[PDB]
């Protein structure tokens, strides 16, 4: 029973200008919002609306995944700006990533690549975000290229997370991405902060591979058994060392003997350019 708040916006406000494609509950639309922003009275924001094919039960889920994004105030975690909980379609208005999702820009960059120092920065984003998001109790599910975005100043920030939560799940039992799930999220559909991690190392191997499909030539049936088994994705060609190490740590069979999100980051802090300090969660105040 979504109770209206500060967060509510009025419809007459937001402006959808055009389609940027299909995410989580149905298709996100680039346009502006007045006043949903401090010193801009018009903003450019992205908008999520729920189809007309959604059930009440869909769109209340909707609304209340929305509403955990209203307890995040992270610089590498896409920020939900407002809701519009009253009449159809239910929108939810969100800070714009004007250069997609980074599966896209990675696919752009192929013979017009990235270097090194360009993927570490890239890397410790991502795990900045992630770091954020297990600091206030939150698994992301669906950690993926596809999932991060990419903004102006080329900031990487951990986008959608909708596409793998079911509508009853946790009180009941009745959409995986295998390529992207560690073991025993494959074998027993457990997702913690370590599967988290699993998938980051997937995104590593993305980054460096400029997004290939992993395990290509595997149908989805061949990779759940393959991973289960301990099957790993070969390092890519010219993939620096400094890399393949933290993807060998992040796909550890066993979820104990992966490295925490802040290990990740304290691994690669050095090589991380400067501005990271003031933006960061790491080095954030708020940080354990
Ligand atoms: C950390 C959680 O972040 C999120 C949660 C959500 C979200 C999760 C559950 C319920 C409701 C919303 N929805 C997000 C989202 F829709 C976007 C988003 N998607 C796209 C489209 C889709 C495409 C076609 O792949 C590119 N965008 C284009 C431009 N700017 C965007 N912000 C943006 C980003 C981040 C999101």
């Amino acid at each position: 029973v979504y109770v209206p708040d500060e967060w509510e916006v009025a419809r007459e406000k937001i402006t959808m200008s055009r389609e940027l494609g299909q995410g989580s509950f149905g298709m996100v639309y680039e346009g502006v919002a007045k006043g949903v922003v401090k010193d801009e009275p018009e903003t450019r924001v992205a908008i999520k609306t729920v189809n007309e094919a959604a059930s009440m039960r869909e769109r209340i889920e909707f609304l209340n995944e929305a509403s955990v994004m209203k307890e995040f105030n992270c610089h590498h975690v896409v920020r939900l700006l407002g809701v519009v909980s009253q009449g159809q379609p239910t929108l939810v208005i969100m800070e714009l990533m004007t250069r997609g999702d980074l599966k896209s820009y990675l696919r752009s960059l192929r013979p017009e690549p990235p270097s090194l120092s360009k993927m570490i920065q890239m890397a410790g984003e991502i795990a900045d975000g992630m770091a954020y998001l297990n600091a206030n109790k939150f698994v992301h599910r669906d950690l993926a290229a596809r999932n991060c975005m990419v903004a102006e100043d080329f900031t990487v920030k951990i986008g959608d997370f909708g596409m793998t939560r079911d509508i009853y799940e946790t009180d009941y039992y009745r959409l995986l991405p295998v390529r992207w799930m560690s073991p025993e999220s494959l074998k027993d559909g457990v997702f913690t902060t370590y599967s988290d991690v699993w998938s980051f190392g997937v995104v590593l191997w993305e980054i460096a591979t400029l997004a290939e499909q992993p395990y290509q030539g595997l149908s989805n049936e061949q990779v759940l058994r393959f991973v289960m088994e301990g099957g790993l994705l070969d390092k890519p060609d010219n993939c620096p060392d400094m890399l393949f190490e933290l993807m060998r740590m992040c796909w550890q069979y066993n979820p104990k003997m992966r490295p925490s999100f802040l290990e990740i980051i304290s691994s690669i802090k050095e090589e991380m350019e400067p501005g990271f300090r003031e933006v960061s969660f790491y080095y954030s105040e708020e940080n354990k």
